[PDB]
């Protein structure tokens, strides 16, 4: 299961990767899942969110 | 489509957000789309990227 680049893309944290167009990736498997931006509506606050710590 | 948080997460970066179990999360919409842990068989290193930044 690999993919590619289609963008730059400059990291912005310390956590994020940087990579160029054209890259070949490979998607790592983490016990924390896919990360969402979410928007908290019991404080308010937004952010990413690691998707497995949720449900509907 | 909201969620709740089923665990207590502290954030560890500056741009992920902090919640505890029970809080209540609307997912935000962004064009960077989920984000992945992914490797770059390119480069050797490894983070998050966005989803949406990259194809099969």
């Amino acid at each position: 299961m690999t993919f590619v680049a289609l963008y730059d893309y400059e990291s912005r944290t310390e956590t994020d990767l940087s990579f160029k167009k054209g890259e070949r990736l490979q998607i790592v498997n983490n016990t924390e899942g896919d990360w969402w931006l979410a928007h908290s509506l019991t404080t308010g606050k937004t952010g990413y969110i690691p998707s497995n710590y949720v449900a509907p």
